[PDB]
């Protein structure tokens, strides 16, 4: 189900694409990423390479989503609200013609983007640079704007007899001009605190016709945005484009997400061979290449934690995870199979009740695991009796070599060290230790177990020499 | 170094008892309580017991220390305050006179009340109940007070001067009460009465202490026998017991995390602290040594090579530095490494302790170490117990199991290979 996605840290892999997506469209899409079918998330994958290789722009889809939808639910737009939805538009053809010469995995996406030009010659003549509607647009407003203008110079008109203060004002949408103590009629718009606002009394009647011109121009303006709104609407070709660039968005991403981290076109075969891996989330990540296959099945890693173990079974995991959702994935070159399923066995320490879910988890691959199902497992036989558990755990690797499973499993059990050599399929390998260097590596040594670290600390730490008392 | 105080939370014991201060003095004692000498350490309990046996409540004392800081850097007192310092030196008297006569440690402590006669009378006659001051105060305020007995009333920026006798009238008052906070200042048991006043509230707080806990009264030996001991810290705490004789040293106590394990090391280790310390332990009965040192080896939850690196930098320090009188308590020991000379490290540390004749107890998860415990001079295996998937926390003397049956608990398959030879 989830439950992977989520152990993996998948999510915070989701979190970094949508980053990347320059509208909602795209953020959506990262947010919702999963894995794909096989064929769709190959053609993710070099639609990916390609959004590498000529990089392209995008609209503000999503502003244009957003208009369209609220056109589709029959609001009246507003006029920038609709240049700014025509723009993005104009923006998707001209960027479909830009991808069309391209002739590849760019182009048949770009196909999708409509033929948006009814719409578009419709916005040009309707309405100017600013989202203002022209006089041009209907005839019937041109009338209107045409009666107007001249009109709104009267008042020019400007009148003095001065005392008034500068200028000419309007309050409450009539003109009017400031005077202070006079002598100049009529009724008034505001006051101060000397100012008095005037609206004089020979230029009443001709406001009334202008606002009565006021009002016919909303009334065939918002006839105009309607109409507008409503050729928006009825454009059969926008879902098509907003389908198209919300891939195209998405796929810009899932370039960029490979550019900025170093991600990579993997292959899908019938084994796993991982060519400098590493964690995606992990800064400045420690690059290791393994290899499993038919041959050698689960991979039992044998560790000073915290020193690599963990990470590893996270690297391998959300490696596949990236690829089977189209994402590049985190290796100079990558090589895995396609597992009906993961299983993850990792936790939330280490006694007892991890344990219990450590075979919770357990029991789950031991009934309904394939022979080409992916098995990881964390802290194998920890938490518990390291004699009882012991035979456990072994019990359990019997289980799924015999069973064909391939994957990988980490544990501090010496007799599971021994257990991996003179047993077909399983493997060992450790990470080094600088114990010189009292750090972590963290590399990875294939072949060799996580053998003996604990008198060569004591050296180093100035112990009595009575001590050691070597047994062996 | 206490560092072992830091580790085994002391300083929240000290929290505790100074929470139980009636007093500032008594509450700067608790946060400064050190393990002892080991009379003082003797006494404190027969001091401890004695204020349970005989109860008693206590003066303002730190408000008469502040007070009485205030006139040695000689202010002009105010006139409740010179009083509520009295009030305190009074009543600290009245502990003396009741504290007497049961001849107890108890008494002894109260020998060093003063006898600040004195300054009460001088308090006494000069100023009131309500803390103003009177006419009885001096030949000079006696007079000059009567005097100003004015006249008035007579009617149907009015003359009569307006107040310029009367408005004279003043200062004067002090003088006095200066002189009586010189007085407080040059009174020569009030040093000696504060020492008193706040070791037996301290006292008061450690009777109130052990009652509140369930505390009791330890006594010194040549080994350590704790009889239904727990955790000070541990709400509705498990209770445990064990011995360390000479006979059996240390107790291997095996077992799982989450456990019981880390815990007994604090238990044991600060009734050991609280005991030095002239405290109540947190046993029914608890029998203990003196050791020369208390070596703590605990940490800071995971156990990797750093913890383990940081654990063998403390054994170190026990296997230069202790000796036969030395009690250790050595947690996760070999947890951190390989098992391969993970073990046979920890048992020569085992081996260098047994022959030392240390006694300790310690806490693991090796397999071998404890069928080396099996057969030795003086070690022991323990263990915290296991239930429903719960632990218990009782521990178990004798006894270091169960890695399946989680397994058949949960109902796995069968992939039993019970073949564990
Ligand atoms: N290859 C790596 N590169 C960088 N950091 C790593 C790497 N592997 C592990 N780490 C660090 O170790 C932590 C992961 O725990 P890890 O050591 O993998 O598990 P375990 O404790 O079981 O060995 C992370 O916080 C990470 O910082
Ligand atoms: N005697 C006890 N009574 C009640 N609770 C205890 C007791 N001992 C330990 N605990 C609980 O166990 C926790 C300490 O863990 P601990 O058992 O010391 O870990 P470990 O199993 O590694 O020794 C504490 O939070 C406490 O609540
Ligand atoms: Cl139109
Ligand atoms: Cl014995
Ligand atoms: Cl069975
Ligand atoms: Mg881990
Ligand atoms: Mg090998
Ligand atoms: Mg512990
Ligand atoms: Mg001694
Ligand atoms: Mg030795
Ligand atoms: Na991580
Ligand atoms: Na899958
Ligand atoms: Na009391
Ligand atoms: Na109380
Ligand atoms: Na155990
Ligand atoms: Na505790
Ligand atoms: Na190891
Ligand atoms: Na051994």
């Amino acid at each position: 189900m989830r439950d992977v996605l989520e152990v993996l840290e998948f999510p915070r892999v989701r979190a970094l694409l949508a980053e990347r997506a320059k509208t909602p469209l795209g953020r959506e899409l990262a947010l919702a990423l999963a894995p794909l079918p096989r064929e769709e998330a190959e053609k993710r994958h070099e639609l990916t390479g390609e959004a590498l290789s000529y990089p392209y722009a995008l609209p503000e889809a999503g502003t244009l989503r957003e208009a369209y939808g609220r056109a589709l639910a029959g609001a009246r737009l507003s006029g920038p609200e609709l240049l700014k939805a025509a723009k993005a538009l104009e923006e998707a053809m001209a960027l479909k013609e830009e991808l069309l010469p391209l002739k590849n995995a760019l182009s048949q996406v770009a196909e999708g983007i409509g033929d948006h030009t009814p719409f578009l010659e419709r916005v040009r003549k309707a309405l100017d640079e600013e989202g203002a509607v022209k006089d041009e647009a209907s005839p019937r407003l041109a009338q209107i704007r045409r009666e107007l203008r001249p009109l709104r110079q009267q008042i020019l008109d400007r009148l003095y007899a001065l005392m008034d203060d500068r200028f000419v004002t309007l309050r409450r949408e009539r003109y009017c001009v400031p005077v202070r103590a006079g002598m100049a009629q009529k009724v008034p718009g505001i006051l101060l605190d000397a100012t008095l606002f005037i609206e004089p009394f020979s230029v009443v009647k001709l406001n009334n016709r202008l606002q009565a011109l006021r009002l016919k121009e909303e009334e065939e303006v918002n006839r105009i945005l309607r109409d507008l709104s409503e050729r928006l609407a009825k454009d059969e070709g926008v879902p098509k484009t907003l389908e198209a660039l919300g891939l195209l968005d998405l796929v810009q991403a899932q370039a960029a997400l490979a550019r900025d981290l170093g991600l990579s076109r993997p292959a899908f075969g019938e084994r796993y061979e991982l060519y400098r891996a590493f964690h995606p989330l992990i800064p400045d990540a420690v690059r290791n290449s393994f290899a499993l296959d038919e041959k050698n099945r689960i991979l039992l890693i044998s560790g000073p934690n915290m020193g690599g173990k963990t990470a590893l079974l996270k690297t391998l995991g959300l490696a596949v995870l990236m690829a089977q959702s189209g994402l590049f994935v985190a290796a100079e070159k990558a090589l895995l199979a396609w597992p009906d399923r993961v299983y993850a066995d990792i936790g939330d320490q280490e006694n007892l009740s991890t344990f219990a879910g450590h075979l919770r988890r357990l029991r789950e691959m031991l009934e309904e695991a394939t022979s080409h199902s992916l098995v990881l497992i964390d802290e194998l036989g920890s938490g518990t009796d390291p004699e009882e558990g012991a035979a456990l755990s072994q019990a359990i690797l019997e289980a799924l070599l015999e069973r064909g499973v391939k994957g990988m499993v980490t544990t501090h059990l010496s007799p599971l060290k021994a257990f991996a050599q003179g047993r077909e399929g399983i493997q060992n390998a450790s990470m080094r230790f600088d114990l010189e260097a009292l750090r972590p590596t963290y590399e990875l040594v294939l072949g060799v177990p996580g053998r003996s670290y604990a008198l060569a600390i004591a050296r180093r730490l100035a112990l009595p020499e009575e001590v050691l008392k070597r047994a062996e």
